[PDB]
């Protein structure tokens, strides 16, 4: 038995970390990562037992190895296999797949948000590689005109909001003091891509 985590998405340039858990009889066997949609057909990427891009750690004692993938690209989307190197063993027993789907554009950590009125409350935009260079832009759904766009410092900041670009990755919108108009739908943006997300602001309490 080999088993792995289900079908991810990940944002161009973000790293994953793929745990291969396996059954106590593979403790002591070479483990490998391949990539491919058919396992008869994959070509190996890494491997435990390579002499001292792709990291493999194979922890016997906690029965996983991990693959580490970094600066993923669009194009490293496919299918990958967890293996053991083992003969005479039903390869569905010793191999699990999962399939990789990098992407493009934008993400929000949480795409709705709620807090009380009069209160402070953050969105974190997240975005891929293709992105740290554009403006970014907090809009209210409906109302072209209310975009509030980072200047080239990735900074934006009025009396109600602030937006922060660290450059590399993410925009954080801090929306300083909620009021109940507030209530609704926005976008985070750059470029043409854009990501709703939903601000609930709720009644003050006594």
């Amino acid at each position: 038995r080999v088993t792995t985590v289900g079908d991810l998405a990940v944002l161009e340039g973000r790293s994953v970390m793929i745990p291969c858990h396996y059954g106590p009889q593979y403790a002591s066997y070479v483990k490998y990562w391949c990539r491919g949609s058919v396992k008869d057909l994959c070509t190996s990427l890494v491997r435990s037992d390579a002499p001292r891009k792709v990291v493999m750690f194979d922890d016997p004692v906690q029965q996983v190895f991990t693959v580490t993938m970094t600066e993923l690209q669009k194009e490293d989307s496919g299918w990958y296999w967890c293996g053991v190197e083992v003969g005479g063993v039903w390869s569905a027993d010793v191999t699990a797949s999962l399939h990789i789907n990098v992407i493009q554009g934008l993400s929000v950590v949480n795409s709705m948000v709620s807090g009380e009125e009069g209160t402070s409350v953050t969105v974190q935009c997240l975005y891929s590689q293709g992105y740290r260079q554009h403006e970014k832009r907090w809009c209210r759904s409906g109302d072209w005109s209310s975009c509030l766009v980072t200047d080239g410092e990735g900074r934006y900041e009025d009396q109600a909001v602030e937006i922060r670009d660290d450059l590399t990755k993410a925009f954080t919108v801090t929306l300083k003091g909620l009021a109940r108009r507030d209530t609704g739908w926005y976008w985070c943006a750059a470029g043409q891509q854009q990501v709703a997300v939903y601000i609930l602001v709720t009644p003050p309490s006594h």
